[PDB]
């Protein structure tokens, strides 16, 4: 009876006693989604890690994700320099290092 | 693995060639949801119709809804004075008069 | 160069060590805005207090507000039964009792 | 009296009779912002153009932007392959080609 032109989800989640903002929106042929804490963030494949490094962010990039669950179970593909300084490296499962983004 | 403290959904939908904004968020023991067009809006039971009338809105109030589908199939319980002026009355199925809110 | 058909603001704020979700959106001739905590919420004049009481919410209604600052400095006009049980009463300045909504 | 941990703005704007979704959110040391139409999107420096090309999006990347106005007046730094196919090229002012994203 209707057409959905655009969809967005904004959720406040708590992990290990820390609060994070999960966002998901249609963007292109793939959706855009990220999880942001007070210290850093994790984002899907649309994230340009060169930009994260340029501005000194604590950031991680994951790929092939469509949901919050997928992100938490996904392995970090790229970690920013500031993220590596706090122990986050490519290969880590996001759920295991998300605490460092809060 | 996580706790959802708050959830929000924002969707842009098209009906009869008109664009509307559907919003749903946790609020209390019942969720808050509304559909807004360029001319007026429809909202769940949390809407105070006295306020809508006070400020001259074209507004309709529906009850017992939790989703967009529920709202569109719900019957108008209260219609603002400006809404009644354009033909909307209690009893009308929202889907049948939503065009007047765009 | 463009026309703003609809505007929405979603902010995560911290007060007294507690996290709250502030939301503001165009709705009718007056905007819709609320502040929600884990236990209850405060909303502008569009809130139907009868509904809040019906579903057992801890809720407060304020009037004549357009911004977060206005809400925090506004006096509670109506307090739900559950809100009154925890000490919130009409006349209280929201900022002084917001802690009870988290 | 309060601390803003996270801020987000979601606006529905109309340009040349077409509807677009403007989004802005805190992310890292730079904000995240994009404008999305029914056919494609424009995003700030955080956009990974390699990803846009990988999935076949009609996308443009602009830099040094913080507001909707900045984006519309900004020059396209990178254009996806599908975007170039419809005439969009690096150097174009977004406002002058946004119609092709709707």
């Amino acid at each position: 009876n209707y057409f959905q032109g655009h969809m967005m989800q904004i959720d406040s989640i708590e992990i290990g006693g820390k609060v994070y903002q999960f966002f998901k929106s249609d963007l292109g042929n793939a959706p855009l989604l990220f999880i942001k804490g007070s210290k850093g963030y994790a984002m899907c494949g649309y994230l340009n890690m060169e930009t994260s490094n340029k501005v000194g962010d604590i950031a991680v990039r994951v790929m092939g994700v469509k949901t919050l669950d997928d992100m938490l179970s996904a392995k970090v593909v790229e970690a920013s320099q500031e993220a590596q300084k706090v122990g986050i490296n490519p290969g880590d499962v996001l759920r295991n290092v998300i605490d460092k983004l809060g």
